[PDB]
């Protein structure tokens, strides 16, 4: 279970990462 | 709309994970 | 191990609140 939650926080930090990228692109696009 | 829904999801998955982590904490100290 | 998982969770939750607030900011900017 410890490994399960460690793998889950990494997955979600990765997702956050890509979303922050999308936020930056949206900001550019909406000018 | 696609970003709204993914952040909605992230927020629910992160809150769920926080609860599980807190439970695991009780076991491990 | 435990404290590293807890820290990463806090990292994540702050990230997700910031994303939540950026989404709101963008919705407004799109009109």
């Amino acid at each position: 279970r410890m490994k399960q939650l460690e793998d889950k926080v990494e997955e979600l930090l990765s997702k956050a990462y890509h979303l922050e990228n999308e936020v930056a692109r949206l900001k550019k696009l909406v000018g």
